[PDB]
């Protein structure tokens, strides 16, 4: 109400808004517009973000982490209330080691929604206090990838309507 | 700053997946409106009024949520409320691709407009207002499935 | 003990696809059941009583197989049938996620009762009741799809 | 070969391309952009199309057969390989009639995928020598529909951008 | 008929999922072989003889199961074992696909085996061991998820 | 007037649904290119060589197709072979959500180029490549879902 500090703490549910700090986890290997538009809108509806880059994926990135933290720093540099950072743990862990209340994930595809709804219920488990929110991708942005931007990119392909200028030339420099 | 947010559905009956979804909203948003259709496409078996008022007592104990009516386009009562968010639950594939619909039309209605999604809780991951209806109209228990108000409701509407 | 198993459905009428499920369901099961569902969603073509009749011909010929009406939740005709199984035919991805519901479902209300999910024969994969008869009611070829007494009683029917 | 009439008149299968025909099967209450565009893009691929307009569709159609087919003649009046028809049949059978030998679906969502295959293979059954042949829409038409187009319209919102002129004027008029 | 019903997986480890799904095909059938792969596509945390004892052991309450290790064509093992029947358990809508192949293609292996599919718990139906064993690669409880023999082997594998 | 047509693929190998396709494909258009892949993520069993050539004996009896090796953008192959139309084969849902990805980005490369899709036979609607190697490699009978030339070429390889 006022000075209840010395009476209560407080919960996070039923109680009205509370402060809200997200993790948007990936590879970002390299960051796309399609990226870059979903964080914009998270930016927008939460107080905090973390663009949170994995260290060490499965697969060799094409970039390393150095290169991924440096172009997501560029391309993201307009957006206030956004910061980006490497990680080497579950999302979960790393959410909680930064106090991080919500969860962002991109929902792109119909074969993806099985596989979110488990990797949620899991962080759930790991986490109960961390809400995983899910935003769909622009129109414009629904059919590309890190993955498809870059082979397409090996192959000469044009690729300069999906990237920022900054990614599209430290891509080209990759590709010869 | 500000965030408002819209959640809409048909709400017949609210069954506790609404309310912890609801509930997760209001604790990001400032504000939650449940925006409860009125000429849903099936003739419901609650009428708007009753709707609304089972879903306020429902949500009374939320601080930052008003339950209200609405019969026109999305995209006008959000702009009427000056809302910014719209929150859907998604249980189901079948849903998400529906859902991926309409936030395509909603994004060219009204660009201002952010469509966001929450998965239910796995407590609630099976239910519906259609199941537990069905349920209880063969006197199944779905006393486990509602709040209080709202059973008691529902009993009443079977009898 | 035993098993006893419940085949629900309207069938209106049986198809050789349902009659698979089933021959395949009474070759693990000690008894199984074809429970056909009285009052459907939709009026159905052929009333219980011609259903139960068709059915019960085109099943004859196996021995721990009958065949009978419904009407109220499966988990009280089970319950009432002493059944401990139910038969669900499981023909695409689309249905996959609506037979989980209506299973767990079926759980709480009865978790004594098992469900159990056949995949029809690629030869039946694509056939219905409904598809079966849209195609008769224009006069397109159905006989290798429905045993003879069916394709005989639809015949009739469409005059 | 020469005149190989007199010893056959040959089969469809094994033996180079043959003449095409196909149908366009629905309902188009009303005909969209979407419509034309599959359409569109079947004509420039096989020698004739029929738009086969659905004379008894199960829910009751807000346009009435002789209402769909003058708008959809209106509006596929600059594609010279495109004839619109009523039918009431099943498709296989008004092919058959027709002599088709092409069945166009249009293939925009995860969840019709089996029923379409489904059908795909009834129609297999029902008429051997008809191919059903599967078009994406456009990612600018991906998301609407009649269905959708009218119950926007009913509630006022902007359909301009998805219908030809001729259908959306006929709206408005349905919706007054 | 009499019936004996095999179920096939790497079990790498057992987890209560599986115990749920055998348990649940062991009261419908008179006997049931958890079938384990030998030489699974990717290298197993467990070798073959640790994941048979662990099973057997998580099993041994179950009178009419047997663990045995197959590494060949599953349809071939069936019918050395005179299997008629093939247990799948059916989480995610995305292994339905598949598992919807594998049927059909076991079906052109061994005719005579039937297969049948179950679903798992509601409370087990997000759990998999490669799920449990990444999560157990960092931390996070998962004392709900495993028997104790098993729980205790895999805390021991850790480090 | 004039359509060309390429089936673009690894073809590893080749096998009976793939024949299908072709066929169909090659009776509703004047040319055909099967296009393979020189170079896969995955390493294939056969290497480019033998996949055109296995599938160039496979559809020698084909008037008016052709196979070749390709190894670079479909959008600039295609240009290169003048083609104006990419065939697709669409076994399953997992399919369709990739394939319609990759038309999205053609369409975007090569505005000009028509993506069209064939479902498989019922027939051929479970086999791939990759899961009639699973079963030859494990002695399963395969013979049904592959030409003469290419069981030959399997059998060799897997000795």
């Amino acid at each position: 109400g006022s000075h209840m500090a010395s009476m209560t703490g407080g919960q996070q549910m039923g109680r009205g808004s509370m402060s809200t700090k997200a993790i948007y986890p990936g590879t970002f290997d390299p960051i796309t517009n399609g990226h870059i538009d979903i964080i914009t809108r998270a930016a927008s509806m939460f107080d905090r973000v973390i663009l949170a880059i994995a260290a060490s994926p499965s697969k060799k990135p094409m970039f390393d982490l150095e290169e991924r933290v440096a172009l997501a720093t560029t391309a993201l540099q307009h957006l206030p209330n956004v910061e980006v950072m490497g990680f080497s743990d579950l999302m979960a862990n790393f959410a909680r080691a930064q106090q991080a209340n919500i969860l962002i994930r991109g929902l792109r595809a119909v074969a993806d929604f099985e596989y979110e709804m488990q990797l949620a219920h899991m962080n759930r488990h790991l986490m109960p206090e961390l809400e995983s929110v899910f935003l769909m991708p622009s129109k414009e942005w629904s059919f590309i990838s890190s993955s498809l931007v870059k082979e397409v990119a090996r192959h000469a392909g044009d690729v300069t309507h999906f990237l920022p200028a900054n990614v599209h030339q430290a891509l080209m420099e990759k590709l010869k």
